[PDB]
């Protein structure tokens, strides 16, 4: 019984969601209705039933096992992975809310192997796969742990190769609303990377406004990140930036300009 079955069941899952027959995979915190839906869908998809059992075990050590098994299975059976990609991405989004660093690091490593396969096979993420996955992944970009943050960034920078970079930009932008200052800081740095990489086509005037608001943040790391980001906008946009940043604390302007230069 292979771990994952190459079938076309993803079509019905995508239709189910579009037609409102199952919950859209979106939430602040995942509760049991999402766990039951995912387990139902994996059942229906002929995912190995022992794997399913391990997937929804409470003990994180069975999650590490699941990831190890999927990682080994990926070389020989990439077709099956792709056929079940949406289920696997969903299962990892649940693991993003668990507090175990080992599970995050190993899940992120696996994801790097997965997205490399998608890139190599020229697979294009369904709208639903991207939407179900990226907001939850981005939640970890501000993790306390260095290896988690690096893993999230590595995966995120693969996602943009197989999913619209304008949509990813949008999801990163949402991170500015976090109550967590490290989340705001890391999302700001990511915006800077994306703007340097894609140019101002990816960054409308309204986003610039939004980014500039973060300069007045009390947390010094958020302030320094927003400044670096507006500076990068300045290098691509020139004095028109000053019309885009809205209207700022003249202390900011001093900090902005003294970073704009030097």
């Amino acid at each position: 019984s292979p771990l994952l079955c190459a079938n076309s069941a993803k079509n019905q899952r995508l239709l189910d969601e579009q037609k409102m027959k199952v919950l859209k995979w979106t939430f602040v915190t995942p509760r049991e209705e999402f766990t039951e839906l995912l387990r139902d869908q994996m059942m229906t998809a002929n995912v190995n039933k022992a794997l399913i059992a391990n997937m929804f075990h409470d003990d994180f050590r069975y999650h590490l096992k699941v990831i190890e098994q999927l990682s080994e299975d990926l070389a020989g059976n990439s077709k099956a992975l792709v056929c079940n990609l949406d289920l696997i991405l969903k299962w990892l989004t649940l693991r993003f809310y668990d507090t175990n660093p080992s599970v995050l690091i190993k899940g992120l490593e696996y994801l790097v192997q997965v997205f490399q396969v998608l890139i190599d096979e020229e697979y294009i993420l369904a709208e639903n796969e991207g939407s179900s996955f990226v907001p939850h992944l981005l939640l970890k970009i501000g993790d306390p742990k260095d290896a988690v943050r690096n893993g999230v960034r590595r995966v995120l920078r693969q996602v943009i190769l197989v999913f619209p970079f304008v949509k990813v930009f949008g999801y990163v932008m949402e991170g500015l609303k976090s109550k967590n200052a490290r989340q705001r800081t890391e999302c700001l740095d990511e915006l800077t990377f994306l703007i340097e990489s894609y140019g101002m086509n990816i960054c409308p005037q309204s986003a610039v406004r939004e980014i500039a608001r973060q300069i007045s943040d009390r947390d010094n790391s958020v302030r320094n990140a927003a400044l670096n980001c507006i500076v990068q906008v300045f290098f691509l946009s020139g004095e028109k930036t000053y019309k885009m940043i809205g209207h700022l604390n003249e202390k900011d302007l001093s900090m902005l300009d003294e970073r704009i230069k030097r």
